[PDB]
Protein backbone atom coordinates (compact mmCIF):
# COMPACT_ATOMS: atom_id res chain seq x y z
CA UNK A 1 0.00 0.00 0.00
CA UNK A 2 0.80 3.45 -0.02
CA UNK A 3 0.50 5.64 3.42
CA UNK A 4 -0.72 8.96 3.67
CA UNK A 5 1.47 11.15 5.57
CA UNK A 6 -1.93 13.53 6.32
CA UNK A 7 -2.57 11.33 9.30
CA UNK A 8 -0.31 9.38 11.63
CA UNK A 9 0.61 6.14 10.07
CA UNK A 10 -0.80 4.15 12.24
CA UNK A 11 -1.70 0.07 11.51
CA UNK A 12 -2.62 -3.10 12.85
CA UNK A 13 0.08 -5.67 14.40
CA UNK A 14 0.13 -8.76 15.90
CA UNK A 15 2.77 -9.74 18.35
CA UNK A 16 2.53 -12.45 20.91
CA UNK A 17 -0.92 -13.73 19.94
CA UNK A 18 -2.05 -9.66 20.61
CA UNK A 19 -3.47 -7.11 18.35
CA UNK A 20 -1.91 -3.96 18.83
CA UNK A 21 -2.25 -0.52 17.18
CA UNK A 22 1.58 0.59 16.03
CA UNK A 23 2.98 3.69 14.40
CA UNK A 24 5.08 3.29 11.28
CA UNK A 25 8.08 5.25 12.41
CA UNK A 26 11.05 5.87 10.37
CA UNK A 27 12.37 8.07 13.14
CA UNK A 28 12.94 4.95 15.07
CA UNK A 29 16.07 2.55 14.82
CA UNK A 30 14.10 0.32 17.24
CA UNK A 31 10.74 -1.34 17.83
CA UNK A 32 8.84 -0.73 21.18
CA UNK A 33 6.29 -2.06 22.25
CA UNK A 34 3.79 -1.01 25.24
CA UNK A 35 4.35 -3.66 28.61
CA UNK A 36 3.47 -6.98 27.86
CA UNK A 37 5.18 -10.67 28.53
CA UNK A 38 6.82 -11.75 25.67
CA UNK A 39 8.41 -15.60 25.65
CA UNK A 40 12.34 -15.74 26.15
CA UNK A 41 15.62 -14.29 27.16
CA UNK A 42 15.24 -10.72 27.54
CA UNK A 43 18.51 -8.08 28.81
CA UNK A 44 18.02 -4.49 29.83
CA UNK A 45 18.36 -1.44 27.43
CA UNK A 46 18.05 2.50 27.68
CA UNK A 47 16.35 4.43 24.62
CA UNK A 48 16.29 8.18 24.43
CA UNK A 49 14.31 10.86 22.60
CA UNK A 50 12.58 13.66 23.27
CA UNK A 51 12.39 14.22 26.92
CA UNK A 52 15.26 11.69 28.10
CA UNK A 53 15.22 8.09 28.43
CA UNK A 54 13.63 5.14 29.53
CA UNK A 55 14.13 1.43 30.29
CA UNK A 56 13.15 -1.32 28.41
CA UNK A 57 13.59 -5.23 28.19
CA UNK A 58 15.20 -6.44 24.80
CA UNK A 59 13.78 -9.30 23.18
CA UNK A 60 15.53 -10.73 20.37
CA UNK A 61 14.10 -12.76 17.90
CA UNK A 62 10.01 -11.95 17.96
CA UNK A 63 8.36 -12.31 15.37
CA UNK A 64 5.89 -9.72 14.27
CA UNK A 65 3.13 -9.58 11.62
CA UNK A 66 2.81 -5.89 10.14
CA UNK A 67 -0.65 -4.93 8.68
CA UNK A 68 -0.34 -8.79 6.84
CA UNK A 69 3.64 -8.59 6.67
CA UNK A 70 5.49 -10.81 8.80
CA UNK A 71 8.75 -10.02 9.97
CA UNK A 72 11.43 -10.86 12.87
CA UNK A 73 13.80 -9.03 14.96
CA UNK A 74 14.16 -7.14 18.43
CA UNK A 75 11.67 -6.07 19.82
CA UNK A 76 12.17 -3.76 23.00
CA UNK A 77 9.37 -3.46 25.54
CA UNK A 78 8.80 -0.98 28.45
CA UNK A 79 6.63 2.33 29.04
CA UNK A 80 6.64 3.73 25.92
CA UNK A 81 3.34 6.43 25.42
CA UNK A 82 2.41 4.53 22.03
CA UNK A 83 3.85 1.34 20.07
CA UNK A 84 6.68 2.28 17.44
CA UNK A 85 7.68 0.13 14.40
CA UNK A 86 10.86 1.01 14.09
CA UNK A 87 13.51 0.67 10.94
CA UNK A 88 14.33 -2.49 12.29
CA UNK A 89 11.49 -3.79 11.38
CA UNK A 90 10.30 -1.61 8.40
CA UNK A 91 13.13 -2.79 6.29
CA UNK A 92 11.97 -5.99 6.90
CA UNK A 93 8.75 -5.76 5.41
CA UNK A 94 9.85 -3.13 2.29
CA UNK A 95 8.84 -0.11 3.45
CA UNK A 96 10.42 3.12 1.67
CA UNK A 97 9.81 7.02 2.26
CA UNK A 98 9.15 8.49 -1.10
CA UNK A 99 8.96 12.08 -2.60
CA UNK B 1 13.55 9.62 -4.26
CA UNK B 2 12.88 6.49 -3.12
CA UNK B 3 14.65 6.17 0.70
CA UNK B 4 14.93 2.72 2.05
CA UNK B 5 15.12 2.04 6.19
CA UNK B 6 18.18 -0.07 6.49
CA UNK B 7 20.32 3.32 7.53
CA UNK B 8 18.75 6.19 9.05
CA UNK B 9 16.78 9.08 6.82
CA UNK B 10 19.23 11.81 7.28
CA UNK B 11 18.83 14.72 4.10
CA UNK B 12 20.16 18.02 4.25
CA UNK B 13 17.88 20.73 5.08
CA UNK B 14 18.28 24.34 4.61
CA UNK B 15 16.84 27.49 7.10
CA UNK B 16 17.99 31.03 7.77
CA UNK B 17 20.58 30.80 4.92
CA UNK B 18 22.01 27.37 6.69
CA UNK B 19 22.71 23.71 5.75
CA UNK B 20 21.99 21.31 8.95
CA UNK B 21 21.36 17.72 9.02
CA UNK B 22 17.87 16.67 10.09
CA UNK B 23 16.25 13.20 10.31
CA UNK B 24 13.08 12.48 8.28
CA UNK B 25 10.61 11.33 11.24
CA UNK B 26 7.03 10.06 9.83
CA UNK B 27 6.64 9.34 14.06
CA UNK B 28 6.35 13.02 14.35
CA UNK B 29 3.53 15.03 13.53
CA UNK B 30 5.54 18.29 13.39
CA UNK B 31 9.20 19.42 13.13
CA UNK B 32 11.82 19.89 15.68
CA UNK B 33 15.13 21.57 15.33
CA UNK B 34 18.15 22.49 17.60
CA UNK B 35 18.32 25.98 19.07
CA UNK B 36 19.14 28.64 16.26
CA UNK B 37 17.94 31.69 15.71
CA UNK B 38 14.67 32.38 13.56
CA UNK B 39 12.75 35.28 12.54
CA UNK B 40 9.29 36.51 13.96
CA UNK B 41 6.99 35.80 16.80
CA UNK B 42 7.09 32.27 18.69
CA UNK B 43 4.35 31.14 20.50
CA UNK B 44 4.91 28.04 23.05
CA UNK B 45 4.30 24.46 22.54
CA UNK B 46 5.01 21.32 24.89
CA UNK B 47 6.05 18.20 23.23
CA UNK B 48 5.46 14.40 24.43
CA UNK B 49 8.41 12.41 23.52
CA UNK B 50 9.35 8.61 24.77
CA UNK B 51 10.71 10.10 27.81
CA UNK B 52 8.49 13.03 29.05
CA UNK B 53 7.42 16.35 27.70
CA UNK B 54 9.71 19.50 26.55
CA UNK B 55 8.83 23.14 25.84
CA UNK B 56 9.42 24.26 22.33
CA UNK B 57 9.48 27.68 20.74
CA UNK B 58 6.90 27.42 17.78
CA UNK B 59 7.47 29.60 15.11
CA UNK B 60 5.14 29.94 12.03
CA UNK B 61 5.54 30.09 8.22
CA UNK B 62 9.23 29.21 7.98
CA UNK B 63 10.56 28.88 5.05
CA UNK B 64 12.81 25.70 5.01
CA UNK B 65 14.48 23.44 2.06
CA UNK B 66 14.41 19.88 2.93
CA UNK B 67 16.68 17.14 0.82
CA UNK B 68 16.06 19.79 -2.01
CA UNK B 69 12.29 20.73 -1.80
CA UNK B 70 10.85 23.63 -0.93
CA UNK B 71 8.65 24.12 2.52
CA UNK B 72 7.06 27.30 4.32
CA UNK B 73 5.51 26.27 7.75
CA UNK B 74 5.82 25.32 11.73
CA UNK B 75 9.14 24.99 13.02
CA UNK B 76 9.65 24.31 16.64
CA UNK B 77 12.96 24.87 18.42
CA UNK B 78 14.26 22.84 21.65
CA UNK B 79 16.32 20.32 22.84
CA UNK B 80 15.98 17.29 20.51
CA UNK B 81 18.81 14.57 20.39
CA UNK B 82 18.59 15.27 16.28
CA UNK B 83 16.82 17.88 13.99
CA UNK B 84 13.54 15.82 13.49
CA UNK B 85 10.80 16.91 10.20
CA UNK B 86 7.67 15.53 10.78
CA UNK B 87 4.61 15.38 9.09
CA UNK B 88 3.89 18.89 8.89
CA UNK B 89 6.39 19.21 6.65
CA UNK B 90 6.91 15.55 4.83
CA UNK B 91 3.39 16.59 3.49
CA UNK B 92 4.50 19.91 1.76
CA UNK B 93 7.13 17.57 0.38
CA UNK B 94 4.70 14.88 -1.06
CA UNK B 95 5.84 12.40 1.03
CA UNK B 96 4.43 8.63 1.70
CA UNK B 97 5.24 5.35 2.82
CA UNK B 98 5.01 2.85 0.15
CA UNK B 99 4.96 -1.22 1.24
C1 LIG C 1 16.52 3.09 19.64
O1 LIG C 1 15.17 3.01 19.21
C2 LIG C 1 14.45 4.16 19.47
C3 LIG C 1 13.09 4.07 19.09
C4 LIG C 1 12.28 5.17 19.22
C5 LIG C 1 12.76 6.33 19.80
S1 LIG C 1 11.76 7.75 19.91
O2 LIG C 1 10.39 7.32 20.02
O3 LIG C 1 12.34 8.59 20.96
N1 LIG C 1 11.89 8.61 18.50
C6 LIG C 1 13.25 8.99 18.10
C7 LIG C 1 13.37 10.39 17.53
C8 LIG C 1 12.90 11.42 18.53
C9 LIG C 1 14.82 10.65 17.08
C10 LIG C 1 10.97 8.28 17.41
C11 LIG C 1 9.99 9.40 17.13
O4 LIG C 1 9.31 9.18 15.90
C12 LIG C 1 8.96 9.62 18.25
C13 LIG C 1 7.91 8.51 18.35
C14 LIG C 1 6.93 8.83 19.47
C15 LIG C 1 5.64 9.30 19.17
C16 LIG C 1 4.81 9.69 20.24
C17 LIG C 1 5.19 9.66 21.54
C18 LIG C 1 6.47 9.16 21.82
C19 LIG C 1 7.33 8.76 20.82
N2 LIG C 1 8.26 10.88 18.01
C20 LIG C 1 8.52 12.00 18.69
O5 LIG C 1 9.50 12.13 19.47
C21 LIG C 1 7.58 13.16 18.43
C22 LIG C 1 8.12 14.42 18.18
C23 LIG C 1 7.24 15.49 17.92
C24 LIG C 1 7.86 16.86 17.65
C25 LIG C 1 5.88 15.27 17.93
C26 LIG C 1 5.37 14.02 18.26
C27 LIG C 1 3.88 13.73 18.24
O6 LIG C 1 3.32 13.82 17.16
N3 LIG C 1 3.21 13.39 19.32
C28 LIG C 1 3.84 13.38 20.66
C29 LIG C 1 1.80 12.86 19.24
C30 LIG C 1 1.49 11.56 19.99
N4 LIG C 1 1.27 11.52 21.33
C31 LIG C 1 0.99 10.29 21.68
C32 LIG C 1 0.77 9.74 23.08
O7 LIG C 1 1.13 9.46 20.62
C33 LIG C 1 1.49 10.27 19.56
C34 LIG C 1 1.56 9.63 18.18
C35 LIG C 1 6.22 12.94 18.45
C36 LIG C 1 14.06 6.35 20.29
C37 LIG C 1 14.91 5.26 20.15
CL1 LIG D 1 16.53 -6.50 14.65
CL1 LIG E 1 15.62 -3.15 0.14
CL1 LIG F 1 3.08 23.59 9.12
NA1 LIG G 1 14.56 -14.28 22.01
NA1 LIG H 1 15.69 34.02 18.60
NA1 LIG I 1 6.26 33.45 11.97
Amino acid sequence: PQITLWKRPLVTIKIGGQLKEALLDTGADDTVIEEMSLPGRWKPKMIGGIGGFIKVRQYDQIIIEIAGHKAIGTVLVGPTPVNIIGRNLLTQIGATLNF
